[PDB]
RNA sequence: ACCGGCCCUCCGUGGGCUGCGCGCGAGUGUGCCUGUUUGGACCCGAAAGGUGGUGAACUAUGCCUGAACAAGGUGAAGCCCGGGGAAACCCCGGUGGAGGCCUGUAGCGAUGCUGACGUGCAAAUCGCUCGUACGAUUUGGGUAUCGGAGCGAAAGACUCAUCGAACCACCUAGUAGCUGGUUCACGUCGAAGUUUCCCUCAGGAUAGCUGGUGCUUGUCAAGAAGUAUUGUGCGGUAAAGCAAAUGAUUAGAGGGACCUAUUCUCAAACUUUAAAUGUGCAAACAACCCAGCCUUAGUUAUUUUAACAAGGCUUUAAGAAUUGAGGCACCAAGUGGGCCUUCUUCGGUAAGCGGAGCAGGCGAUGCGGAAUGAACCGCUUAGGGAUAUGUGGCGUCAAAACUUGUGGGCUCAUUCUCGAUACGUGAAAAGGGUGUUGGUGGAUAUCCACCGGCCCCGA
RNA sequence: AAAACAUAGGUUUGUGAUGCAUCCAAGUGGUGUAUGUCGCAAACUGAUUUCUGCCCAGUGCUCUGUGUCAACGUGACGAGAUUCACCGACGCGCGGGUAAACGGCGGGAGUAACUAUGACUCUCUUAAGGUAGCCAAAUGCCUCGUCUUCCAAUUAGAGACGCGCAUGAAUGGAUUAAUGAGAUUCCCUCUGUCCCGAGUUACUAUCUAGCGAAACGACAGUCAAGGGAACGGACUUGAA
RNA sequence: AGUUUGGCUGGGGCGGCAUAUCUGUUACACGACAACGCAGGUGUCCUAAGGCGAGCUCAGUGGGAACAGAAAUCUCACGUGGAACACAAGCGUAAAUGCUUGCUUGAUUAACGAUUUCCAGUACGAAUCGAGACUGCGAAAGCAAGGCCAGCGAUCCUUUGC
RNA sequence: GUUCAUAGCGACGUCGCUUUUUGAUCCUUCGAUGUCGGCUCUUCCUAACCUAGCGCCGCAGAAGACGCUAAGGGUUGGAUUGUUCACCCACUGACAGGGAACGUGAGCUGGGUUUAGACCGUCGUGAGACAGGUUGGUUUUACCCUACUUGGCUGGAGAUUG
RNA sequence: GGGUACGACCAUACUUGGCCGAAUGCACCAUAUCCCGUCCGAUUUGUGAAGUUAAGCGGCCACAGGCCUCGUUAGUACGGCGAUCAGUGAUGGCGCUGGAACCCGGGGUGUUGUACUCU
RNA sequence: GCCCGGAGUCCGGGCACCA
């Protein structure tokens, strides 16, 4: 078994990332960063929830994995499987070692690669969560449920912008209809002249 | 420039090196203290090494000549008398007294109680029990073999309570980077546990820190300053970026790979950019200007530059520093195990763990506070009065509100018992509460959602 | 005090005296030897019974015809020191012998009418590839191996099995009647070893008369918690 | 018979080399800084892989040509170095410090000149700025006494040159 | 778990407590603090095995599961092994878990571990080695202070005085 | 208002496309006896004027890229010194003080020295 | 290093060692 996470919570150590210095290292648990529908044009979705942190710690890539599952569990059994596009905002970087005990002691000390972890930092957000106006209720148990995997203290606000883009929530459709928008994928671009 | 020595060239009134050289002498004898060295070497201490002698009365083994060993059991060879048999030969009964034979005294030993005693009767003894007891048996006197040697049915056993090398005297007061000790008073000063080298890591040499003796001077300040200001240089950490190069990496879109522009998320061994704190130089007299002048084998096609001089001239508002003794030696001690802390920081799950940076402490130091504590807080110390404070306090212990205010709120806590002086984690989390007391945003003439304070469960 | 040593029994080696072993500073010096192979000196194993397999590549010991190895000799150049050339023994190399000298004595595949196993085959390799025997043995890590017996119950004992970490043949193998203050297991008898202790005796201790030490001895001697060199008699607070 | 049988070290031993040395990072934007901290090197190699002059442009990509194809050779364009520079890494470099070629021996001697790095301001190794001789390549200015920075060694003794 | 997240469980995650395991460290003790286990005896803790009283169930009864107050009382006899540990037989209401210098050697015992003798296997040319097996191997002193158990003598309120 | 030769700073000077270019000049351009060098007079070398601004070159323009400058980001991020400061901690604010970066927005797109010269 | 032997020369032997 792996080390309760009380040995690996804060950041004590330089960023220490996978390289050509460091190459033995086991593939992080989670592997997508995306749940619900993807391919939603930004039109769909206009309400946006975040989860964001308020502590300065490491969060391990089991306990994202972990929350992933959860809150994608809840939100196809309280609501509809495409009602929703969820993503994860904190990718694993961060190499964690450990010293296993023909020499004894603590001779020789440096350890070797196990794990993987996130570095987060405080006003940081880690989960967002994009839905329908009708869908709020669902939302937020779902992340409730989901911010009870990770250690430390996060908060759930709502954003006041529409969903994942840096537009205005009550501006955006203005200039959607006099055409000063230009739509990119899930995101959109201010049209200038240029 | 001159003396000695080694040289170079275009060979001259060149050139460049070297001496513990010279450059109007400073030595020498003696007294005294301190330091280095050898000697017993400040005092006491090894395990060892060598030279010459004394021991076989303890004990080991051989030899000469003497002494000793109750009472029983078993019953070998030889011999006698009877039977059986054709022979070969076989059988009974006696007698006899063999044996590194058996039971068992004296003798010679020492298995168990892990008995007694264990400052004893005794520096190995005592009581029961036990091995053997005609044999490789026990014992007196005499004699023979020894110290790197003797002797051994062999255990490194024994050689006069001494043996994996006896005893006595001497070399010998052997050497010890290691342990212990080292005897009167007051006064002036006062450290280091760091650098480089060492068969170096419990030790030295070397520089640094310190004391003594001074020298040359000055007196408001020279060759002053762990500090500013002004001017002028240096930099790649913190931060930031990936819509910029290198590396890692998620997803949609426009024309299954592919292309274009974006997008989530990163870097001790990535970076365009780039602080704060830092770091070098200058801020006047052995100096700078101005003018004229001399010299040269320097530079230049010549002047003009370069360098060394000599006689005259000038010079000590704008936030616009302020403090004050400068420089130079000789001789020598202790030390060369360090530890703690704010902040920065590497290894480790962590540690009253191991290892670094700038600074301050303890060590070497008390005093006043935190009840108590090397390092925390205050303050740092000749022998004494008066006055006032620092940290910390004013219910009693215990000096101070003889329980201060004519000031507000909050809290009720049943068996490790609510809470109450930082450092000190030198006691506590996630998650909860229709306990009570405050806010924020929505609805309606009180209801919903969220956030605090103290207390309670988790404990 | 033994399973160790010795022992009888067994095997090997040297040696015909101007010898083998060997004392010793030395000599016409000394010991086995007052002896003479049925003797003397040097090793190993350990009664009897039945046996003692294969290996001379390594190390050692030992026996026979030309590379190398020293002084001494014999010639040269030179004025001479110096120098050069040739000759030069045992030994070491070459060639034999020797294990009751020191010692050593294998891997991997496939394969038989249900599965298992492998008499059979192939392969790599050695100086030789552990034979007869014996075993969870005083030698077996795994291990309290697996089966039977002994008990109500056995990491114990005995009897079997054997790819044996790492058994094995005078570094002696296997077995043995008699013997043992040798190690281990079980049975009968017996009991204060125990269930579970009780009563009695003699000498002490205990008191007295006489006599009369030693060890040890910073100073001393009630606790709880705290902090402290992280386990206080002394310090702080409390309680006696 | 005499003497010896390394050291460091989260005890010692086995292991390893942190025992003489080079690059990046730890290292906190001058310099300096520890650990058996991290990632890697060194005891060699080269008469050319040294010196100079000239000419040229590399890696790669795209469009074209019998066999010929993803990959052979020829041609045009773009190409800030994404190639190369003996080797580890960092820095540096485009009519060059890279590639090809031509000629050469500055990899010699160099009167005890001065200096930097480690540092006691000792030695050793390496390197920097000069003076004199004779030369090399260039039309000349000029460059060169090795290959830039790691690649090495006291007293005594032996041996060679003048 | 016939359905039913939560009677009883609970994966993926995450927050703690304890010092009855073992590690990590090297602060105290090397002019010595007697080192395994058993026997004997006392006391403390609660994370409750039995005994008292209760809540709850997938509690009909009987037998049980989970939880609360509660440590007053109780918690065995044997075969094998030096064992702690382990594993069986049997009784019982029950055969709970731990601490006190891993309680307890001037209280015992000495089977084990760890000297000197000796045998075996493996290793070493050898002297010898093995955290491999085997057999044999001295357990010293209290009369001192305190603590505890019993046993006696005797003052004293300004706790000896005013 | 310009050209050529030699330059200094070395993008406000670069990259792409389009348009225009009076004269002097600069070019493209003709050719291989000789000097010289190539597989090839392509480059290079030696000798002429037959043609032409086509290109090179100069000037101007582009909701052009880049580059330069000023604001904004922002007194934000970060920092030096202090506390018997807050908080279980992780960390944070406060007092005296220093002070960034990209994105984004406005503007700009070479200056100049010596000599010989054309209008 | 010396003497050889076998291949201008690489191996195998018997000897010898003060930086
Ligand atoms: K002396
Ligand atoms: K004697
Ligand atoms: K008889
Ligand atoms: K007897
Ligand atoms: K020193
Ligand atoms: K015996
Ligand atoms: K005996
Ligand atoms: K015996
Ligand atoms: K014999
Ligand atoms: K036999
Ligand atoms: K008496
Ligand atoms: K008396
Ligand atoms: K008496
Ligand atoms: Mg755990
Ligand atoms: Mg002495
Ligand atoms: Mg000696
Ligand atoms: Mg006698
Ligand atoms: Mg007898
Ligand atoms: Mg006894
Ligand atoms: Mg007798
Ligand atoms: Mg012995
Ligand atoms: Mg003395
Ligand atoms: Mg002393
Ligand atoms: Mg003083
Ligand atoms: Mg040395
Ligand atoms: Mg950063
Ligand atoms: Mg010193
Ligand atoms: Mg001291
Ligand atoms: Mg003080
Ligand atoms: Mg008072
Ligand atoms: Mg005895
Ligand atoms: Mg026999
Ligand atoms: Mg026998
Ligand atoms: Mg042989
Ligand atoms: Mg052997
Ligand atoms: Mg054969
Ligand atoms: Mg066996
Ligand atoms: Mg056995
Ligand atoms: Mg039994
Ligand atoms: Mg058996
Ligand atoms: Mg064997
Ligand atoms: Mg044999
Ligand atoms: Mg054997
Ligand atoms: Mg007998
Ligand atoms: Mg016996
Ligand atoms: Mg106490
Ligand atoms: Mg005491
Ligand atoms: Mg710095
Ligand atoms: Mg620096
Ligand atoms: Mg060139
Ligand atoms: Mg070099
Ligand atoms: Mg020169
Ligand atoms: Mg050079
Ligand atoms: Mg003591
Ligand atoms: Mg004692
Ligand atoms: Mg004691
Ligand atoms: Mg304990
Ligand atoms: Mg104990
Ligand atoms: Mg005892
Ligand atoms: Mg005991
Ligand atoms: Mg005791
Ligand atoms: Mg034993
Ligand atoms: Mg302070
Ligand atoms: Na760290
Ligand atoms: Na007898
Ligand atoms: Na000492
Ligand atoms: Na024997
Ligand atoms: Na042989
Ligand atoms: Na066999
Ligand atoms: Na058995
Ligand atoms: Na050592
Ligand atoms: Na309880």
């Amino acid at each position: 078994a792996r080390r309760p996470a009380r040995c690996y919570r804060f950041c004590k150590n330089k960023p220490y990332p996978k390289s050509r210095f460091c190459r033995g290292v086991p593939d992080p648990r989670i592997r997508t960063f995306d749940i619900g529908k993807r391919r939603a044009p930004v039109d769909e979705f206009p309400v946006c929830v975040h989860v964001v942190s308020r502590e300065l710690e490491q969060i391990s890539s089991e306990a994202l994995e972990a929350a992933r599952i959860q809150a994608n569990k809840y939100m196809v059994k309280r609501a509809n499987k495409e009602c929703f596009h969820m993503r994860i905002r904190a990718h694993p970087f961060h190499v964690l070692r450990i010293n296993k005990m023909l020499q004894t002691g603590m001779r020789q000390s440096y350890g070797k690669p196990n794990g993987t972890c996130a570095r987060v930092r405080i006003g940081q957000i880690l989960l967002s969560m994009r839905t329908k106006d009708t869908y709020v209720p669902q939302a937020l148990e779902s992340l409730r449920r989901a911010k009870m995997k990770f250690p430390g203290r996060q908060i759930i606000v709502i954003s006041k912008y529409w969903g994942f883009t840096n537009i205005l929530r009550n501006e955006y459709e203005e200039l959607r209809d006099a055409g000063k928008l230009q739509q990119r994928g899930l995101h959109v671009k201010l049209i200038t002249p240029k």
